[PDB]
């Protein structure tokens, strides 16, 4: 009823296909007699037909991703026509595909950005590739690079891979490495198999996972007792591993008694513990005065400067 070739794709234009005259009925010096001309619809004229020959050539480079592009079955339909009698016979050439293209990613570097405090086991999408093969010259299977934070896991269906997204098995530290850099490769399934890696940049986002920690737990002072008003008694340090606002230090004088917060003043930025009052050795002798150093997100941590007066009220 129908005739049918097979051809291979993206082949030279010009090349051979078929001779038409052998599973036509006829024979070459007829197919020239009866004038065998190719006619198809206006838009597609894929085809050339040599008479004198019967030689079936291909007018064109055959690009089956333009021409049928997600379809599995990419088929040209034309009718060669012939004269006395008048028959028409309806062709139909297969264009078979080939592995001519590797999988991409539309994003080259996609930016994903995980809080450190993130739960173990805690999944994360990524946007698929694209191979615009069909069948198993296309899309197959995922793989991810060598890590020690992540593991992949790819969510597959029947005809092929869904997507892939990252699984994390260990505990996000930023403090240790605040950024985790890795490549996705999509891989088909032709042979040789094509690859299209992308570039995964994982930012760890600061959380306030770190209380302030002061430089000694006890600082220790002496303090002439005519000594004048904003004398610098100590200068007190505290560190903050963290970034951001969880990390600048708001020093504080706290739950202290009246003639602490009387005789001493602190600096809620640098640390200048100083006086904002007199002295006299008779009357006080020592003060411990606890100082808090206090974190953005709110986490406090105390210290103790011991103050110790010295010399006699006016011996020298
Ligand atoms: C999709 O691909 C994954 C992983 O990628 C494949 O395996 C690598 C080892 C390389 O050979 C890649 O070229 C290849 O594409 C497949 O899953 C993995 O299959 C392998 C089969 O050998 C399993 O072997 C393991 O090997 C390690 C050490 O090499 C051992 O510690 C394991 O105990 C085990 O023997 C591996 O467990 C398995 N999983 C992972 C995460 O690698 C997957 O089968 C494939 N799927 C399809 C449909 O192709
Ligand atoms: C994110 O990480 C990628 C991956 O780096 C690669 O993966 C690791 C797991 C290891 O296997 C590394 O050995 C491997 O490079 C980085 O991509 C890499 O970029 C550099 C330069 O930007 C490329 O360097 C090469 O150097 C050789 C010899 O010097 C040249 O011949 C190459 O032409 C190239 O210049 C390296 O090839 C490239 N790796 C891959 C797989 O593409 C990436 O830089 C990094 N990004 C950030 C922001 O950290
Ligand atoms: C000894 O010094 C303290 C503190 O001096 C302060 O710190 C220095 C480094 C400089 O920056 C000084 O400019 C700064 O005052 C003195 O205590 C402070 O006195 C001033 C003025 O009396 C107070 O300012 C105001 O006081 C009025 C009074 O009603 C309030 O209403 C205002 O709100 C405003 O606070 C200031 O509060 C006070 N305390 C501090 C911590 O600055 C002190 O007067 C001086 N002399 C003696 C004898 O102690
Ligand atoms: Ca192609
Ligand atoms: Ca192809
Ligand atoms: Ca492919
Ligand atoms: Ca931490
Ligand atoms: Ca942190
Ligand atoms: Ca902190």
């Amino acid at each position: 009823a129908t005739i049918r070739y097979s051809v291979a794709e993206e082949m030279e234009s010009g090349s051979f296909v078929a001779n038409v005259a052998k599973d036509l009925g006829l024979e070459v010096g007829k197919l020239a007699e009866r004038g065998a001309r190719l006619v198809a619809e206006g838009n597609r004229l894929h085809f050339r037909l040599h008479r004198k020959t019967g030689d079936l050539f291909v007018k064109e480079k055959l690009d089956r991703e333009a021409l049928c592009g997600k379809s599995d079955p990419c088929v040209l339909h034309f009718e060669i026509i012939l004269a006395e009698p008048l028959q028409s016979f309806r062709v139909e050439v297969r264009v078979f595909d080939i592995n001519d293209n590797a999988p991409v990613f539309l994003n080259k570097e996609p930016l994903l950005k995980i809080p450190e405090s993130t739960p173990l086991g805690s999944r994360f999408p990524l946007q698929s590739a694209q191979d615009l093969d069909v069948g198993l010259n296309g899309l197959q299977n995922y793989t991810l690079s060598a890590n020690t934070y992540f593991h992949l896991h790819t969510r597959f269906r029947s005809h092929g891979p869904k997507y892939a997204e990252l699984v994390l098995d260990n505990p996000l530290d930023r403090e240790a490495q605040p950024e985790v850099n890795l490549t996705i490769t999509a891989v088909d399934g032709g042979s040789p198999p094509k690859s299209g890696t992308a570039n995964i940049r994982v930012v760890v986002l600061d959380v306030n996972d770190h209380v302030p920690q002061f430089s000694r737990l006890v600082y220790r002072a002496q303090v002439p007792e005519n000594s004048d008003n904003g004398s610098l008694v100590v200068v007190v340090t505290a560190t903050d591993l963290d970034e951001g606002t969880n990390k600048q230090i708001t020093y504080s004088l706290a739950e202290n008694p009246e003639a602490v917060l009387r005789t001493f003043l602190v600096d809620p930025q640098t640390g200048e513990v100083r006086l904002r009052g007199p002295l006299d050795f008779e009357m006080i002798e020592t003060y411990d005065i606890d100082i808090q150093a206090t974190d953005g997100g709110g986490l406090s941590a105390h210290s103790k400067v011991l103050v110790e007066v010295v010399d006699v009220n006016d011996h020298h």
